[PDB]
Order: structure tokens, then sequence, then C-alpha cells
């Protein structure tokens, strides 16, 4: 129970590219990869137009191929925990025939991006998938096929728009395709990545920042509790409502635009439960721009802080933690070296994220192994660049 290995971009490429001369008998032109993300804080606010602090991981997908004649779309994935089969045959989808979701599911991201590709003409292509994201283990394994799929139809045809709407196109695949309505976060950090830097996003303006993150003492520790409760699915719309139905009683565009003074003088407006949903979406908004002017002067004690507050919001306001989670960050905590802990993305399972001393690391390891009444998986990982192209 050591930190699980993640493969170099080049094992996995050389990896993608024998399975591919094996699968369709010819070499591959083209290589792309798009990187999973861990939200370093400013959880449930992407879709509040708020602001969310993710960084790209050294965990990736990579998509190695090339173009076909005859309009058909050919894929192969060896992606472990992928579903049944691992391959799959269909044309490209016309004016006439749409792309629908189905089965397999994995190939449904693929399928998604595809149907709302912007630009023309888009040939067919074969392709093989290999990732090292965790498949639904909370680091948007999907936001990274997704956007490997968008990089790799940027090669066959070139778009003309900006980074924000290739990630609304693979967002769009996501609420479609894979019927999960997402915010933009996940797709964006995907797109927009940069080696040792966490990127600072604004949901509502579309800016980003790029948040230097990189420094030797520190360490950014990832705990996979290896459980997803099916709340992650069923209950991330509900609190999407929730936060719909008070920015509109109390006539705001969004949560962005609503302060905690003026939401505790509405109290009287919304339910128990919205005032909760949306106490923590402030605060997280503010603790969120709080933890970037933190991170940019040095002060991981005070990031650490913020992280810890935005778990405790995110447990008992928003109400999305678990005990697997919460069991998680309490060990965390309770390490020498450890500046905060927090669960990471939607909830109900998935991840935590930890900001340690790099030297505290494999104390934090054992320890939160020990407290963990499940199985941890574990990952040490830098901010990693976005997506990328190599031609074959
Ligand atoms: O079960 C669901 C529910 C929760 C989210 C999760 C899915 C599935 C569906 C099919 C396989 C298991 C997980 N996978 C995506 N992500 C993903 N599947 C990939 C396949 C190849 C390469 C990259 C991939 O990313 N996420
Ligand atoms: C900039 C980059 C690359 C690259 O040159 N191309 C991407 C394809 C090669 C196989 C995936 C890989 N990893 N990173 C971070
Ligand atoms: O911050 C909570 C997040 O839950 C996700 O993982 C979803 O894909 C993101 O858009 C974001 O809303």
């Amino acid at each position: 129970h050591a930190a699980l290995r993640q493969p170099q971009v080049a094992e996995l490429l050389a990896e993608a590219r024998r399975a591919f001369r094996e699968e369709f008998g010819a070499e591959p032109e083209l290589a792309v990869s798009a990187p999973g993300r861990v939200n370093l804080i400013g959880e449930h606010t992407d879709y509040n137009q708020g602001l969310v602090l993710p960084m790209a991981l050294e965990l990736m997908t990579v998509l190695v191929g090339s173009p076909r004649k005859d309009g058909l779309v050919s894929l192969l994935t060896t992606s472990e925990g992928a579903d049944e089969p691992q391959r799959l045959q269909f044309p490209l989808p016309t004016a006439q025939r749409s792309l629908e979701p189905g089965t397999p599911r994995w190939a449904n991201y693929v399928k998604g991006v595809i149907q709302y590709y912007p630009a023309a003409p888009l040939p067919g292509f074969s392709a093989v998938v290999v990732s090292s994201v965790p498949l639904g283990g909370g680091l948007s394994s999907s936001a990274s096929l997704e956007v490997a799929t968008y990089t790799f139809l940027q090669q066959l045809c070139p778009d003309s728009g900006t980074i924000a709407a290739r990630a609304q196109v693979c967002q769009q695949a996501e609420h479609s395709f894979a019927g999960m309505p997402c915010g933009i976060m996940d797709q964006f950090i995907s797109l927009m990545g940069q080696k040792g830097h966490a990127l600072l996003i604004d949901c509502r303006s579309l800016e980003t920042s790029l948040v230097p993150l990189s420094d030797p003492k520190l360490a950014v520790l990832i705990t996979n509790s290896n459980v997803r409760h099916s709340l992650a699915s069923s209950e991330y719309p509900v609190r999407r409502r929730q936060c719909e139905e008070v920015a509109r009683a109390l006539g705001k565009e969004s949560l962005r635009e609503v302060q905690l003074e003026e939401l505790e003088a509405a109290r009287d407006l919304v339910s128990k439960e919205g005032f909760r949903r949306a106490r923590h979406v402030v605060g997280e908004i503010r603790r969120t721009a709080q933890a970037a002017a933190a991170l940019r002067r040095g002060d991981y004690r005070a990031f650490g802080r913020l992280m810890v507050e935005s778990h405790r919001s995110l447990r008992d306001d928003y109400e999305v933690s678990c005990p697997e989670l919460d069991q998680l960050v309490e060990a965390a905590l309770a390490v020498p070296g450890v500046y905060g802990s927090r669960m990471t993305g939607g909830g109900f399972g998935g991840c935590t994220v930890t900001l340690l001393e790099a030297s505290a690391a494999p104390h934090a390891m054992r320890h939160i192994q020990e407290h963990y009444g499940g199985t941890a998986t574990f990952y040490l990982s830098q901010a990693a660049d976005g997506a990328k192209v190599l031609c074959l």
C-alpha cells in the first residue's frame, strides 16, 4: 500500500500503438492525450457560475488512430474496467441519422463528442483508447476521454473556436450521452492544464488564471475511497435544481451574485435545505478566492485550513460527503505535516485531496489506510499538462 504507479505518456503511447498495429494491421497516424483532474477547492461551484481551482493530473487517457475513407468509426479500448464489448463500430452521424447512447457505455463518451463536434467535414477514423485514469473513480475519467476525443477530431478536421467552446461540446456529450449534467470544470481543466500549475477558473466569466503549484517540499496526495454510492449519480442533478430554486427565489441570475448577508436576509424565501445548499455555495466561492490568494503567496498552511472548511461545508451544508470520505479526511488531518484535506469532485464516494509536506507523504499513506475501514488507493501527483497531440 504505497502510491500507485502512474505510467508515463510514453508507456501509454507504446501500449496504444501496439494494440492498434495489431487491431488494424497498420501503424496509427496520430496520438493525443488528455488528463484527468483533482479539484483543490471550489466544489459544487462551477454550475453556480462560481470559482474553481482544479489541477490536471499525471493520470491520462490516450487515443491513437488514423482517419478512414469510408465514413465509419471503429474503436477499441484496452481499459480494464471498461464495459463489454471492448470494440464498437458505427457510421458517422448524418443530418438524417444521429448517434445514440447505448452499449457499451464507454463508447457513449466518444459518440457524444462526435455528435456535437462543430466542424465539418469529419471523416471516419480508427482509434485505440487507453487510460490510467481510474474509471469512474472520481478523477474525471470521462472528461479526459471526451477531451482526448475532441483533441483527436481537431486533427481530423480543425475547428475554429475557443477553448471554452470545446469544453462545452464535451460537457454536452456528458449531459446527452452519459446522462450526467456536469458543470464545466472537468472538461475545462482537461483542456487547459499546464505542468506545475493549478488553474483558477471563473465559471461566470470563463477567465482562467494559471497559479504556480510546484514546490519540492509540497505534495498533493489523492486518496481513492474505492466506493461510489448510487447517490453520486442521482443526487447531483438534485443539487443543481436546489441551487436554481434558491437563485430564482432571490431574483438572482446565479448564486455567484448572492452573498451570505443577502442569503440570511432572505431566509424565509427558501427551504431549510435550500438555505444550507446556498450557504455552502456562497462560502465556497469566497474560500476559492481566498485559497487562490494563499497559494500565490506560498501560504500552504492557510490553503489547507480553507480546504478543511470546504470539506466541513460539503459534509454538513451541501450534504454530499459520505462516511467513507469523512473517515478518509479525519484520518489525513491527524497526520503531522498535513496542511489540509477534503473530498474532491462530486462526492458520495470517489477521492479526497490532501495538501501536505512532501516528506509527510508515506506517513499519511500508512495512517490513512489503517484508519480506513475499506481499501484505499493512493496517487501522488504533480500539476500536469492538459490536452496534447503527437504526430506519428
Ligand atoms: O460507470 C460509469 C458511471 C460513473 C462515471 C464513469 C462510468 C464509466 C462507464 C464505462 C466504464 C466504467 C465507468 N466510465 C466513465 N469514464 C471513462 N470510461 C472510459 C473508458 C476508456 C477510457 C476512458 C474512460 O473514462 N466514468
Ligand atoms: C505534451 C504531452 C504529450 C505529447 O506530446 N502527445 C500526446 C500523445 C502522445 C501519446 C499521447 C504526451 N504527454 N504530454 C503531457
Ligand atoms: O465540484 C463538483 C463537481 O462534480 C463534478 O465532478 C462534475 O463533473 C463537475 O462539473 C463539478 O460540478
